[PDB]
């Protein structure tokens, strides 16, 4: 349970990527990528972008980029009431895309290295601290409807 002022503290840092959803999309996908290649793989879609260069020049990596945090926006706004948005995400990644719950993880902390990276010097110890605990809490609440369908614990 985040508190009110945890809450907001991460939709502020919300508001810096709403600014630029397509940038920090892209960011987000190409550090995801490449520090977890294993990632890639699980995207028909992607799986051809071999390199940094090719991924950064891909219109439509960063179209998926904005469908992808625009969803995670969504449910940040729903501050854990997100039952509704989080059951069709649930869905599709355990039994289509087939997306391991560690792979979620490798995603989170994506997120939080890009934020770093684009906002240094004002991505503050407390909101990184929240932010944190909204990405666990929607971990948690995916990882349930994983165990639900056999795919994780
Ligand atoms: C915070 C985490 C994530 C969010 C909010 C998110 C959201 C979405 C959304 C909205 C879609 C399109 C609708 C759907 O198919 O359900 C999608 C598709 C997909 N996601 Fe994710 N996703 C996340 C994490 C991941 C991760 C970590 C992977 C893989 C490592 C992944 C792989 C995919 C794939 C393969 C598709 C289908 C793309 C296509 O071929 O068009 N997702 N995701
Ligand atoms: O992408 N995680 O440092």
């Amino acid at each position: 349970v985040l508190s009110e002022g945890e809450w907001q503290l991460v939709l502020h840092v919300w508001a810096k990527v709403e600014a630029d959803v397509a940038g920090h999309g892209q960011d987000i996908l190409i550090r995801l990528f490449k520090s977890h290649p294993e990632t890639l793989e699980k995207f028909d879609r992607f799986k051809h972008l071999k390199t940094e260069a090719e991924m950064k020049a891909s219109e439509d990596l960063k179209k998926h980029g904005v469908t992808a945090l625009t969803a995670l926006g969504a449910i940040l706004k729903k501050k854990g009431h997100h039952e509704a948005e989080l059951k069709p995400l649930a869905q599709s990644h355990a039994t289509k895309h087939k997306i391991p719950i560690k792979y979620l993880e490798f995603y989170s902390e994506a997120i939080i290295h890009v934020l770093h990276s684009r906002h240094p010097g004002n991505f503050g110890a407390d909101a990184q601290g929240a932010m944190n605990k909204a990405l666990e809490l929607f971990r948690k609440d995916i990882a349930a409807k994983y165990k639900e369908l056999g795919y994780q614990g």
